[PDB]
């Protein structure tokens, strides 16, 4: 159908996910960075279909305790692991061990950690080949998942074709992309969209951020700073931006 996904965060309380979601069946998903239901202006999530995520290895609103219980009375089709372990101090060996004991258990689909996209020797593909060969063959995925934030469209193309050249057996998910603040967020996104969605072997990508720059401003002030306010799906109305526009 479509490869679109909300990247929903935890103050979006105001918003509609509803609103991105014209039934043309472009924008498929939605992902909150934690295992509890996105919180909405309705309570639903707009008839997108709702990706669990066990960020960290425990924390009081995710407990890794809670996953499979949480897994099963909502019913995910997809669950996400670590976000960006890579630069957070978990070892690959860690993350294997970690992964196999909480993760393996979910019998439905599943992605490695989020890694960003730095070229240092035990960050990005690097820690992710590391986590590969710790694994062993013992954690089983169907995705690997990838961060990316870069000045141009160019630089974004050479680095989904990196990852492929290095995995080439493996499928993607983009769980996080943009421009770093001061580009074009919406001639990016032109571009990346037409180029994601002829790749055979992306599954889903979701733009950082399906909120408003009002609430990115107010409850992540970090964001602005790196990313700015263009790449906002939504108005502080609550309708689609320039880049919201994009995703229908
Ligand atoms: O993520 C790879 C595949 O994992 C499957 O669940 C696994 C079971 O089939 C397997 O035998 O048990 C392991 C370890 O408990 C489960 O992770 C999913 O059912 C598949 O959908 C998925 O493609
Ligand atoms: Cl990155």
């Amino acid at each position: 159908s479509g490869k679109r996904g909300l990247a929903w965060p935890w103050y979006n309380s105001p918003l509609d996910p509803g609103v991105l979601n014209n039934g043309d069946g472009e924008v498929v998903a939605i992902y909150d960075w934690e295992t509890y239901a996105p919180p909405t202006s309705t309570g639903g999530t707009g008839g997108l279909g709702f990706i669990g995520m066990q960020g960290t290895m425990d924390s009081d609103s995710s407990p890794v305790a809670q996953l499979a219980t949480r897994q099963a009375q909502q019913g995910w089709a997809t669950v996400f692991s670590l976000n960006e372990p890579d630069i957070n101090g978990i070892t690959p060996a860690e993350a294997a061990s970690w992964y196999i004991e909480w993760v393996n258990p979910l019998a439905i689909k599943k992605a490695l950690p989020a890694v960003t996209s730095s070229t240092t020797s035990g960050q990005g593909l690097s820690w992710l080949s590391e986590m590969i060969s710790a694994c062993a063959g013992a954690c089983y995925f169907d995705y690997i998942n990838l961060h990316w934030y870069g000045t141009s469209f160019a630089e974004f193309q050479a680095y989904i074709e990196q990852a492929h050249n290095q995995f080439p057996s493996y499928t993607i998910v983009i769980s996080e992309f943009a421009l770093t603040n001061g580009g074009n967020q919406v001639a990016f996104f032109e571009s990346a969209f037409p180029f994601l969605d002829g790749l055979s072997y992306v599954l889903l990508y979701f733009p950082f951020v399906a909120t408003s720059p009002a609430l990115l401003q107010a409850n992540d002030p970090g964001a602005v700073t790196t990313v700015g306010t263009g790449s906002c799906l939504y108005t502080n109305a609550g309708g689609p931006s320039s880049v919201g526009n994009l995703m229908y």
